[PDB]
């Protein structure tokens, strides 16, 4: 709040993605809770304690629906909600420095943190329901109709196991495999075919992967791929120090997932990485964002017949589904790969917070670890909002002056954003103005809004020094 610090976006701002975020899909979504908790409801007793309790959650649900459509004021937790549900404290704090703050005038990034934070409170009340995950049935659909996709990947990893390992042994081959990953863990769902398709070396190589990936990355508007490139080389060429650590800030379940995972998978095998760290969330957020839960799920998925049909067991697509889940397991188990928690990661706190300073809700606590990683990687748009406070800055404004205190406090971090906000920084001089004007045409009045579209995307480094 310095005086040159761009305010954040507001539900007020007018004509911005936020404003409509606010006023038209966040109610489909609390609607969209109330149904598929009716959906729920269907497979089990129809009455009795539990299904009191949901009957109860979906009047409350319709009430609070009611509530951001009449922009009313946003209440306090009560002693007894933060109790039961273990709310963070910082909300609190937050409304006694923003006094009567309403849905039709808040900050969007507060906002829509308190949104998921209400609906978890009541779910928290409920001892038949404490643990249930109201967006899981989406989660679920979602990924299984990425069967495709998901064979298509299961197959490269198999393929390129014996040359990753030759690799870890020792290129400008691992140089495109990284490109690869790292794209598509960037695109996660909206990852093209055309990207997937290529399952062997031979393919990824040749003319088609090449085009595939200059297709993807006309896209990527700002690309640091190189940087994080140097960073893992280096580190793995260095012979004095022997761990190399990779963070993953989790965005989405599913397809999304099985990506990053996939990444590091790539990371340990090829020596890249020693060790994986993933931070996920501690309650149901942002409907789709991963839950620790959300992985021993997705291995099951990946297990499931039902879910993925890939025949027979002897079948290459089921062998391949099934090596992979494998890893997974080992992976976890030698400790290759760690998953985490942490209440900060669902709390309103932007990730300047992410500093020392941050001495009552884990931010110092989580800062001093990340400082030990390589490389943090940051994902998805949520994520990106956090590191640059979901602020206006001027759409040209340095990376480093929009991560604030991250520039310099010694996390070396990648943030993989594909654009879904109105937030952007660290364009070229007169890249907003060409985009906004081509996407003008078909949407006339939101010009601006090609960077809420998810079409275009960002992948940007910062040494933390
Ligand atoms: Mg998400």
């Amino acid at each position: 709040g310095h005086m040159t610090i761009p305010g954040r976006f507001m539900t007020i701002d007018k004509g911005t993605f936020g404003e409509y975020t606010a006023s038209t899909r966040w109610p489909i979504i609390i609607q969209n809770a109330i149904d598929d908790l009716s959906k729920h409801q269907e497979t089990e007793k129809s009455n009795g304690t539990k299904f009191e309790q949901g009957e109860v959650i979906k009047k409350e649900l319709k009430e609070f629906r009611q509530e951001i459509i009449d922009r009313v004021p946003l209440r306090p937790f009560t002693e007894e909600e933060i109790k039961i549900a273990n709310v963070p404290l910082s909300f609190n704090e937050y409304l006694k420095k923003h006094p009567e703050v309403n849905w039709g005038a808040v900050e969007w990034l507060f906002s829509e943190v308190y949104l998921y934070r209400r609906v978890n409170v009541l779910f928290q009340r409920q001892c038949e329901w404490a643990k249930f995950d109201i967006f899981n049935r989406l989660k679920q659909s979602t990924f299984e109709s990425s069967f495709y996709g998901v064979v298509e990947l299961a197959l490269r990893y198999e393929n390129l196991l014996p040359q990753l390992r030759e690799m870890k042994q020792n290129d400008d081959i691992l140089k495109v495999l990284f490109k690869e990953f790292i794209e598509i863990s960037l695109w996660g769902n909206a990852t093209d075919l055309s990207l997937l398709t290529n399952a062997t070396l031979e393919d990824i190589k040749s003319i088609q992967g090449a085009k595939a990936r200059a297709a993807s990355e006309s896209k990527i508007v700002v690309n640091d791929t190189e940087k994080a490139w140097e960073v893992l080389t280096k580190a793995r060429a260095d012979a004095n120090s022997r761990e190399i650590r990779v963070d993953f800030v989790l965005d989405n379940s599913g397809f999304e997932l099985y990506a990053d995972l996939m990444l590091a998978a790539f990371l340990l095998q090829s020596g890249l990485a020693t060790k994986c760290i993933f931070h996920a969330k501690d309650i149901p957020y942002m409907v789709s964002d991963v839950m620790l839960k959300d992985f021993d799920i997705l291995v099951h998925d990946l297990r499931d017949r039902e879910f993925f049909p890939s025949g027979e067991p002897s079948t290459k697509e089921s062998r391949a589904l099934d090596l992979f889940a494998g890893e997974m397991e080992k992976f976890v188990s030698s400790g290759k790969i760690e998953f985490r928690e942490d209440s900060f990661w669902t709390t309103e706190l932007d990730y300047w917070n992410l500093d020392a300073n941050e001495t009552k809700y884990h931010g110092s606590i989580l800062h001093k670890d990340l400082q030990k990683s390589n490389l943090v990687i940051f994902k998805g748009d949520l994520n990106y909002r956090k590191l640059t406070g979901d602020r206006k800055w001027p759409r040209t404004t340095k990376w480093e002056t929009a991560i604030g205190p991250l520039a310099t406090n010694g996390i070396t971090s990648l943030s993989l954003r594909t654009c879904k906000a109105d937030v952007q920084v660290a364009l070229p001089e007169g890249l907003d103005a060409k985009l906004s004007q081509e996407w003008e045409k078909e949407n006339p009045g939101r010009g601006s809004w090609w960077c809420c579209s998810g079409k275009w995307a960002v992948i940007c480094f910062c040494s933390g020094i």
